[PDB]
């Protein structure tokens, strides 16, 4: 409240400015047994990061079934397709329950779909992108172990059947600083955007072609939610007004999204689609 | 918003309402692969669990340190002394320098001036009890992991010179439920208050006494601090309104009170009597 901290840290701020030499100095201490627990909380953190990407490799293999699922590549085994009947209607989710168990291949628009469903990414999609989205055949995790902490995303595409770019992946790398915070946990440094290889200019999603004659073409810039795999420039020198106010919530906004694929779409993605999840969180 | 699920959580339930027999039926065995995950899932929180009390070990260590410096029964290394100006300056905390480094021992009401600093359960202590957190000689963590997960705080006390209560520790302990959240972590389950043996009716601060004669006296159930260690009643027969509602929310703030301890004034006590601690999170 720029005001509970003006008023409030600075009585307690004058407090502890007049306390005893004696008394004072027992906190200068206290100040240094706090820099050792840091240390300490540091391996912490390493030891963390390392469980989580232990399972990151558990959760692979069936991530992996859905992704195929999805692709129409492999189908629901029939044991399979009564649990789910049995699970939906025991979450009460009767929209998705279908009669005498045993047209489209897998699940179309899967991860369109469930990315509309997210929230703040689906303020990125444009009809424009929405129809490049519909070859987007997964989205999954990876923990930068080799080197600075970190995670990626990795969006693979149909490269055999998608008309806007050749790319077989498309990723985004979030590499967090080795100091930590004050909180206790990783944070947020840089960002970077694995570039894509637009056959067409045309059919390039994140400008617009409008061309004249003099048949030459004019590009021009456009908001697109492919502009992700084009994190904003490496900080900059900041003191300044728009050159840092503006491209830097951009930043915020960019780092917030990836953190929405990492916590909530990869990890529930079936209820995303659903939209069975935006209510899942709310309980 | 209510509506924003009811509106939104509809026509997503209906979408997918209204999918082919054959696109259902992959849902429902997507369904099925998220209950397997789920499995996974919970394999991971308990290595967690488990890893997190491998580290409370290593900083238990640390933590009796400043036990024992605030308790004045140890006193500060001229080394230690020093890095803690060098350490204060550099976080720019100058109030707490002291000139040429080497009345009171150790350091006086710091759990009670720590508390006060910190959020929600500043609200909890009266005067009348602020005075009985002046022996509140240290604040511990414990995590539950023989049976069903959770934790515990102990409040360590002066025994030796507590006026009020006899006692040596008074504890708090929080149990999650077996069952995972959707979100993925523990969920809140039941508290548990670690009882108080006042050595006086009139020293209980939890109550009030009023004399009368007809010198008989007359006890009144106070809004305490210490009433902490007598959380809300065991879950009751929900339905009803202020049976619920009321002593419901009572409950809401007990477990986030528990929390705050627990996540921030055990691992950053220091800062939250120098008030240090507010700022240090905003920023």
């Amino acid at each position: 409240i720029q005001d509970r901290l003006g008023s409030l840290v600075g009585q307690d701020s004058g407090y502890v400015g007049g306390l005893p030499k004696n008394v004072k100095e027992k906190l200068l201490s206290l100040k240094t047994l706090q820099s050792e627990l840091f240390e300490v909380e540091k391996e912490f953190q390493v030891e963390m990061f390392e469980l989580e990407n232990k399972f990151l490799q558990k959760y692979k293999p069936i991530w992996e079934q859905r992704s195929r699922i999805i692709s129409g590549q492999e189908q629901p085994k029939p044991e399979q397709i009564a649990k789910g009947q049995e699970i939906v209607e025991s979450l009460n989710e009767t929209e998705l329950l279908v009669d005498e168990e045993e047209q489209v291949k897998g699940i179309p628009s899967f991860w369109l779909t469930a990315l509309e469903n997210l929230p703040i990414v689906c303020d990125t999609i444009t009809d424009r992108d929405a129809e490049v989205l519909e070859y987007l055949q997964d989205i999954g995790l990876e923990y930068l172990t080799d080197g600075r902490p970190g995670f990626k995303l990795l969006f693979r595409f149909d490269s055999s059947a998608n008309p806007f770019f050749t790319n077989d992946i498309l990723c985004k790398t979030y590499f967090y600083q080795k100091e930590l915070g004050y909180s206790g946990d990783f944070i947020y440094d840089h960002a970077e955007g694995c570039e894509i290889s637009w056959k067409d200019n045309a059919h390039n999603v994140t400008v617009d072609l409008e061309m004249r004659k003099q048949t030459i073409e004019k590009i021009t810039p456009i908001e697109s939610f492919f502009n992700f795999f084009d994190p904003p420039k490496i900080q900059n020198e900041d003191q300044d007004e728009e050159l840092e106010e503006d491209l830097e919530e951009r930043l915020a906004l960019d780092y917030s999204i990836g953190e929405q694929l990492k916590d909530k779409l990869i990890p529930r993605a079936v209820d995303w689609f659903t939209g069975a999840a935006l209510e899942f969180e709310f309980e």
